[PDB]
This record gives structure tokens, sequence and C-alpha cells, in this order.
């Protein structure tokens, strides 16, 4: 076990670090990285795979096809690229693209990621919540995965270790890397926020990959804090604060 | 890119010639033809020559030895020989062979050939199915290969830049030879015939080359539809169709 506590100021949470070379775990709060959740806007990532995979996009360019729906997120109100769709957590682009997978093709690529308890039952999602087709079974819905799954699965995608193209793991890469305003650090990354209402708990969420110097290291911060303002963005935050803190570069450093 | 969807009749599917003349291939339906299956029966063809390379068949005529097992295909209820356990598709002459070579040597043999995914970890094959011995790893199981790649493997063996004795690439032309009713042309192939459980699709192939007054094209006939009935034989047919409209001239 180790300490992080002083970067999550009070907010509810936990940490899991993966290095590749010392196949050594960091685990801050072991019972919560063990505890399976929603996986919200995380689930991007592998959604993003699966559309490369089965020719439903294909380039950081690609689009779905927007019907001139008002959102409350202006970004959403466009006929908008995969790049954007992600980086924004847009659900219509990606609610529309995974509509257009199979469900047996979804349920054989996470049973061969060990995707949590691989649970696609509520398709749709929670339609008893009022927001109609911004739903699906990722969002607050049938299909959970815990932190420590989380980063086992990114393990396995990102050192060529499935059997998604490299040159999709690639496209998957250039969109999930973060502006940290350090370019001695390259971070990766994806936000999640969902509230789980059984629980009265927010399921915040930062899950991505820190590439320093030669080392690299698969990570996942979550928190599970009351407090309905924690979102992943506020997730984001403590997770680039630890890697400053416990992960820094020696080769470059500030002065 | 060319296309040969009507030959096809709507069944889902792709077909490679290649052309070692110019170096050109004819391609219909890339994403396809560049994806790695299951080469099922057409691994016959690799087969026969590491079963003659390693001495455990010599001939045409070569026997395995019959067990009287009695299987659902009739065409398989004797002491066949390598020329009809060829024709008939026969899996237990073919297992039976390939159990007497090492793993490292047929190892070694597909890596040098660059036979697709050379993947033979799943010796037995895909035991799930029920079927017992009639199985392998190139029966819908560990061995996966494209049709460019099959298209590829047939031009390095009969061009004569792999390892292989040219007398044994002689006995394998001979018993590939098939009757398309037309003397100006001699056509070779090996069927396929496989269901992909997981994703729900056949993997149903011809696979061989033509040869038309000095013109020799390697060629891959694959199908993936959803349909069980679409099987080698079928692609075989729609082969032969292709080569009538496109190759006879």
């Amino acid at each position: 076990m180790v300490d992080y506590s002083d970067c999550f100021e009070g907010i509810s949470g936990g940490a899991i670090f993966y290095n590749t070379k010392n196949k050594e775990y960091n685990i801050y709060n072991k019972e919560l990285i063990e505890t399976r959740r929603s996986p919200c806007s995380t689930f991007k990532i592998v959604s993003t795979l699966i559309g490369l995979e089965k020719g439903v996009i294909n380039s950081k360019e690609s689009v779905m096809g927007y019907d001139g729906t008002e959102y409350p997120n202006k970004n959403w109100n466009k006929n908008l690229s995969l790049e954007e769709a992600f980086k924004e957590s847009c659900v219509w682009y990606y609610k529309k693209l995974i509509d257009k997978v199979d469900a047996k093709s979804v349920q054989n690529i996470l049973d061969d990621l060990k995707y949590g308890n691989c649970d696609i039952s509520e398709w749709e999602g929670d339609l008893k919540n009022g927001k109609g087709h911004l739903n699906g079974f990722w969002l607050e819905s049938s299909l959970q995965i815990s932190p420590k799954e989380q980063v086992q699965t990114m393990a396995k995608i990102f050192e060529g270790d499935t059997n998604f193209k490299k040159e999709h793991i690639n496209i998957l890469r250039d969109i999930m890397k973060i502006d940290v305003n350090d370019k001695n650090i390259n971070v990766y990354g994806k936000t999640g926020t969902g509230f789980d209402e059984k629980n009265k708990r927010v399921d915040a969420w930062f899950v991505g990959m820190l590439e320093r110097e030669g080392d690299t290291y698969y990570f996942a911060i979550k928190s599970d804090d009351s407090n309905k303002e924690i979102t992943g963005p506020k997730v984001k935050e403590i997770a680039i604060n630890i890697i400053k803190k416990y992960y820094s570069v020696r080769e470059g450093a500030a002065l």
C-alpha cells in the first residue's frame, strides 16, 4: 500500500498505478480499487476500439451524422469528429456508434478484455431516468468494472496483447493525449462522470497511462464521494498531482 | 480493385488473383482478402508437402492405414490413397500424417513459408465441437491466414522459392488438378469448409492456381457468409465462374 491522501484533499477515493517493467502495483485504498462500478465515459476507450475494429469509424476525423438535437454542451451540437466526441464525452455520438455493432461482437470483445462483469444486458441503459437516447449499458447501467480491472484492460490493449490493430490503438493514443502544461510529462487518459443512485455516491474516474522515459504506468483514479460536485475532471487534477509528485521525470525536471 | 460481386450472387466474400509475371494483384473486397481466418482443409496443400518432405508419405498412392472407424462421410471409410484423401478432404488421413511430424518441424516450415500467424498451439484443434479426433490446429482453431497470404504462399511454392523438393511439388500439382471442361486452361485447387462459431460466419475457401496460354495466376476465393449452406464446394463453383468470365479470353 501507498499513501496518496495528500493529493485527494479529503475527497473520498482511491488510486492504482501498474508499472510494465517491474510488474508491480502502487495501490491506494485497496478495497475501493477492487470495487466494480459503472465505467461511465471511461468506456469510450473500448467503444472507440470496437467502432474501429467493426468499421463503424476509421479515423480521428470520423463522423456519425448529426440530427440537429440541441445539447447543453454546445460542442455536441454539430457533426463532430471522433477526436472531439472522445474529448467532449459526447454520448449521442458513442450511442449511435455502438448501436451499429451487433451485441455478440461487443460481448466477445468485453469477454476477451476481461472488462469487469461484461454485462451488456441493459443495452439502452436506464431509460427510467428520463434522459431518453442519452443512455447505454455503460452509463450507470448493467456494465461494471473495478479500477484494478480498468488498469489490467489498459495494459493488455496498450502493451499489444489484444487482437486490436496497432493502427487502431495508435488512433486511441492520439485522442487520449492530455496537455498538462509540461512537455516532459506524456499522459493519456479519459474522464468518467456518473452518480450511483443506489449508494448516493458519485462515480468520478480518470483512467489512462503515463509514459515516463522508457517506463509505462497504467493507472485508474476513482472517487465515490457523496459530494455531487466531484466529477471526472476533478479526479483528473488529483491524478496529475499524483503524477507530478510521485511519478515525475528525472531528466529535464523544472528548476 | 476489381469487382467479381456478380459471380458471388449476393454471397458475402472476396477474391484475389496474383500474376507472378507483372507482380500485380486483382483484388475483389480488399478488407476481406487481408483478413486472417482458419484455412480449414486448404491447409492440406501445405500438410501434403510436409508429409512428403518428412517421408510420412511418398506418392499419390501413399496410404496411412485405416482402423475401421465408421465416419459420417462414407468416402472416408477405407484405406484411401493421398490423391483420394486430398480430393475427399479426409481429415483422419491428414491428422494421422501430421501427428507423425514433430511440432518444431511444422513450426519451422510454416515460419519459413510465412503461413499467416503460424500458430499451431492448439494442435488437437477445437474439441469443444464434440468431434474428438476429427479436429486439428488448421480446422477453426489456432492457425489463421488471409486470402492474400494464401496466394503469396501458393506463389512461393509453385515458383520454386521454398525448401520443398520439386518432385514433391509435382505430386501436389497432380492431386490438385480439377476438370473445368476447357483444355485451353489448367485449374488446380483445394476447397475448405468451416464455421466460425464465435463470429457465426462460414470460412468457405477455394485456393489454387490457373495456367492459361503462358500466364499463371495464383488465387484465393473466400466467403464469410452467415449462411451455413455456403461451403468450400459452393465457393469452388463461384471461383470457376470467375475464371470463365474474367480469365479465359
